[PDB]
Formats: structure tokens, C-alpha cells, sequence
């Protein structure tokens, strides 16, 4: 069976900031895929990346398979969301007469899940914004802030999110997004491995002979 | 009057970080509102977050009333700006003969102060830059570094700074700087809060023209 | 006359700012005399150094008389992954993964990142893999460093955007022919108020008397 244990937390026995984000959840509204890491800076765990996550909103971060999370990497749920009617002075936290203004769930910009896809590379210190959906394959460059939606198997960066270039051409994109090499099981990736790594797209094709 | 005691430092039970500022400045030429609000990571202090601050500089940092100030939000204040005549090495600060070439404030670019107005909301790890405006009901995004003024009622981010939109409309706007709902009183100011809340500005413009 | 470029603590009172030179224990770290760097807490300079690998031999060069703010991050080549397909570093957790280690030809390697003299670097500030900044140029704060940096000019922001040039064409020709960090310490400390005032036009009229 090649390859390391992916509900093994720490899968490398010298490292221990590199973690196994799946095994490690605790917390609901969150679904990280198998093999997806997090390489921390002093050992804390991924959940403590994510702020702003309160199980009354009801939003979810998805992260998909294989993917790389830099250290520092954040992610800002729709906690952070201030009401933007009037004024944007959250007054019914301090009560003493003033909770009777609680917002509703509908009262708030509630900009939805987070969702990121399969084998994506995230950058150190990058922050994510509530509602974004990234692609697979996707490249997030360190420092990054990201402020809208990343294309599959696309390169980004900076504050705010600028779209940098594109990984492969549209064809070549198609045939990753048909295959899904992550969705299949670990005895077809590992026969597979050496294609996948260096992107040899159109042997994985003969090798999954289909219809 | 209802509400929570602005001289209360931990207004809310249960939580550490949040904290009024106003009641916590220990620094001087730090002036902060009331009511306006740091949301701490490790419940470390405002002032803390206040860099290059010296007082013989007479450096300002200016906050009104009603802020929401983002954790890690960092106030750069004129202070440790080193001459751009020549070198920008601080010689001086090693001494040893050095000290004699301590720059004198009028070679130094000094930008004034920080101001920043009322009902502003400044997103999580905001860096604000030496003498910058920020007006009333402002937004600053998340992760933002303020390079400039920020308009009234706009919202802003990035690095460096961009307007990314306006609130409301023109029109709207002014009726809320005519309006200046922060400096009424507590007692009215509660009697309007439902509609300051839902943003029911021509409400709020009516029960002001009332207030003649 | 002035301090000691040896001393690790040059100033008294002051454990976080340090000379960089007397701090360095690792390889490929070449600092030069006077180059500070400004700690938050009184953190080692070469723990600001991140993904720097002896595999690579990857090398970090910077000149005398830089300012470094605290917080400042300098990213070497270790960072980056294969890109050739997935970007998952499947040889990391082994157990017959390790055979699949990408070869430098491989890796998007970007040379080394070359600092210049008398460089003032801001707060929080990182520096990507392979850029080279000249002397004299001056790095906003929280900048993201993500080109070359001309000689004695200002820039700043993620990522990185030209601001201003520090002074004209002619002047920055003639502080980049007079090089006063070249200089002994003899004849740097004869011409100090002239380097700090920048009054340039009586330094070529003393060099002239040196030459
Ligand atoms: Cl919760
Ligand atoms: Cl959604
Ligand atoms: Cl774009
Ligand atoms: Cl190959
Ligand atoms: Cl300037
Ligand atoms: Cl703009
Ligand atoms: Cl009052
Ligand atoms: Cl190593
Ligand atoms: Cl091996
Ligand atoms: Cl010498
Ligand atoms: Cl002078
Ligand atoms: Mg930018």
C-alpha cells in the first residue's frame, strides 16, 4: 500500500507542523478531503486558521484532496460580516438593552461557503475571503488576499486577488477537470503517479481505458 | 439609558479580546471615542498597536465614536521615518560619536496626524499609514494598507489602498454627515437605533427634522 | 569612530535590534557590516530566513548599511513545487512516495535574492525568490516584493508596484559611482554629514581629492 496514512495526523515522523488536515477536525461545517496538509508555523492546528466561523450561519468551508495549505493560511468565514443597512456598529453584542437589535441571518451579507477544490497549492500567509470558490489545480501565491473566485488551474496573487496566467491551455484543463484523478482510489493513482506529477495528460488516458 | 458603560473595558461577558479603547489609552496624544471598540487576537492592548508613537513629537492619533477596529490593525505613526536626503541609515541611533548626527525634525517628512471619524469599520490586519483621513462611516477591508484618505462612507482596501465602491448614494450620504447621529445624545441616539441599525435614513432625516 | 560592527547589540538598552553579520551561523547567508535588522522581540535574523535548503544551495546576499524592518520575511526556492502537473509534493510522505522527488531541472527555481547597500527595507516586508534590489532603493512596509528593485528607487505594495524615483537620472549615476559603504570607515566618518545631507556634489569634490 504506497504511500503514508491519511488519518495518520503527522505522516512525516521527523516533521511536526505538517499535518493531516482531515484526521485533525473537529469542529462541524468543515469537509477537508484526504491527503489535504497543513504546513503550520508553530504546530496549531488547521481549525485554528479558520475565523469567523459560527455554527449559526450555517456556512461551510469545503476543501477538497491533495491539497497544499501554506502556513498562515486563513480563512475569514461570514462572522466577520457586519451589517451594512446603517450602521455598520455591531450594538447588540454588548446588550444591557440593546439586544433587542440582533440581526437576522438575512440582515447580513452572507457571501456563502468557501470552497476550494482538489490538488491546490495555497501559499503562505494567504487569506481567504467568505464565498470564495477556488478551482482544482488552482495556484494561490504567498501573501495573497483573496477577494473573489479562482479559475481551476489558474495562477493568483496579491492584494486584492489579480489573476496572474493560466496553468495549461482550455483543452488541457478539460481533460484534467474529466479525469479527477483525485476521486479515484489509491491502487489507480500510485500506477498512475508518474504521469500525474509531471502532467503527462495524455498517457493517463491511455492508461484509463475508456468508453 | 441603555446600553453598555463605555468606561467599561470588557464590555462583553465571556470574551477577553473585545475591548473599549477609550478607557484603556494610557499614551497621550492618543484620542479615541467613545464606544469605538478594539477586537483583539491575544487580548493585547490598543496602544500596543500604535507604532513610532513618541510624545515630544506631538504626533496625534485621532478615533471618533462608534469604531469597529479590527485584531491586528496597526497604526503607523510618523516617528521612526528616517531622512531621504541621502542615506536613510540612522546613524545616530548607535551613537558612539554618531549621536551628533540626529536628524532635526525639520529635515524630517513628517505627515501629521492619523485621523480617523466616526462609525468606521476597519477589517481584520489593517495597516494605516502617518497622517491619513478616514471619514465617517467608512469601510476599510480586511488585510488593507491605507495609504491615503479615505472618503466618507466608501469603502476601501488592498495594498496599496483602492476604492473599490461608494455605500450609497451621493444624496444619501449627506443625509447621513448632515444627520451625525454619534454626537446626539445617548438618550436620542437610543430613540433612533432601530433605524440607524436598518439604515431608514429618510426616518431618521424626518425625526431630525422634527428635532427644530 | 562609531560601533562596532561585531557587536550583535550595538545599541544599550536595545535586545531587538541587532547587527545581522555577527548573527549568522548558516550557510549562504552573506550579510554585510553596519545591515541591521530591527526585531520585534528579539528574534535571530536567520529565522527570518524561510525555505532556505542546502539541497538547493539557494543564497541570500546583503550589502552594508541596510535598514530591515521587523517582521521582514525573506522566501527562498524551497518554497515552490513542481508544476509540471499536480503540485502535490507526493515525495515528502514517503513510504514509497520518496521515490518521486522532483530534480532541480524540474523545480521553477529562481536564483538567488541579491540586496543591494544602504537599502531601507519596511515593516513586514517579504521578499520572494530571485529578486534583486539596488542600492540606495527604499521598500515601503508591508510590501510584497515579487521583481527587481532598481537602484535608489521607492516602492511598495503585493504586489510589487513602482512608486517614485529617490532622485534623477544624473544624481543616482553618481551615488552608485561614489559607493560610499566601499569606503573606510576612516573617510566615511570624514564625510557624514555629506552622506546623511546628501549634498552629493561635495562628495565627488573630496573623492576627487582622494583619487
Ligand atoms: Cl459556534
Ligand atoms: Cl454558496
Ligand atoms: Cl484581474
Ligand atoms: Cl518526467
Ligand atoms: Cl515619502
Ligand atoms: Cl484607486
Ligand atoms: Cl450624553
Ligand atoms: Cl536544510
Ligand atoms: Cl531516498
Ligand atoms: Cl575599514
Ligand atoms: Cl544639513
Ligand atoms: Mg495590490
Amino acid at each position: 500500500g504506497h504511500g503514508p496514512d491519511p488519518e495518520n495526523i503527522l505522516p512525516i515522523k521527523g516533521n511536526r507542523n505538517l499535518q493531516f488536515i482531515k484526521p485533525t477536525i473537529t469542529n462541524e461545517n468543515i469537509l477537508v478531503g484526504e491527503y489535504s496538509y497543513y504546513d503550520s508555523k508553530r504546530g496549531e492546528s488547521f481549525e485554528d486558521q479558520v475565523l469567523y466561523h459560527y455554527e449559526v450561519i450555517g456556512d461551510k468551508l469545503i476543501i477538497g484532496r491533495f491539497c497544499s495549505i501554506g502556513p498562515g493560511t486563513t480563512f475569514i468565514m461570514n462572522g466577520a460580516n457586519h451589517r451594512m443597512d446603517g450602521s455598520t456598529y455591531p450594538f447588540h453584542l454588548f446588550r444591557m438593552g440593546w439586544e433587542k437589535y440582533m440581526p437576522s441571518l438575512k440582515d447580513l451579507p452572507l457571501k456563502g461557503d468557501i470552497e476550494i477544490g482538489n490538488d491546490v497549492w495555497i501559499g503562505r500567509d494567504v487569506t481567504i475571503m467568505p464565498g470564495v470558490k477556488i478551482g482544482d489545480g488552482a495556484i494561490i501565491a504567498a501573501e495573497a488576499v483573496v477577494t473573489k473566485n479562482v479559475a481551476p488551474y489558474s495562477i493568483v496573487g496579491g492584494n486584492p486577488l489579480k489573476f496572474i496566467r493560466k496553468r495549461f491551455s482550455d483543452g488541457v484543463i478539460e481533460e484534467w477537470l474529466a479525469l479527477q484523478w483525485w476521486n479515484l482510489d489509491m491502487k489507480i493513482i500510485n500506477e498512475n503517479l508518474p504521469f500525474i506529477i509531471n502532467g503527462d495528460i495524455e498517457m493517463l488516458k491511455r492508461k484509463r481505458k475508456l468508453l
